[PDB]
């Protein structure tokens, strides 16, 4: 019941994470969540699941605050798209050529929103 978050991914193997929540729950929490990982919401259209974020990294005593380390993402603009999965969310970044993260990456993402839904919470 708490907003576990998990490394997975999409059903062509692409990498996404799987949040404990319902869609507008996590819809609900993600601009908060997304503001304690450097990631600013500059638009979002949820009849498209979609979110566009630009990302700045934390300090390293910001990532010690949130409780995560940095996880190798670049700076920049990405687009988030929040995916229905019942008792779940899908969240699955992609950068404006189209491209998901690596899995790494993803993997990565999984202590941060961990650390920013335990902030929030």
């Amino acid at each position: 019941t708490t907003m576990d978050v998990q490394s997975a991914a999409d059903d062509t193997g692409l990498p996404m994470l799987v949040v404990r929540g319902p869609f507008n729950v996590v819809w609900q929490r993600l601009p908060a969540a997304l503001e304690k990982v450097g990631m600013k919401v500059t638009d979002s259209t949820r009849s498209q699941g979609n979110m566009a974020v630009t990302y700045k990294p934390l300090s390293d005593s910001d990532w010690q605050e949130l409780g995560a380390s940095d996880p190798g993402l670049a700076s920049g603009d990405y687009k988030l798209q929040v995916g229905d999965l019942d008792n779940r969310s899908s969240l699955q970044f992609i950068d404006p050529k189209g491209h998901t993260l690596t899995q790494s990456q993803n993997d990565a993402l999984v202590a941060v929103f961990q650390a920013a839904f335990s902030k929030l919470e």
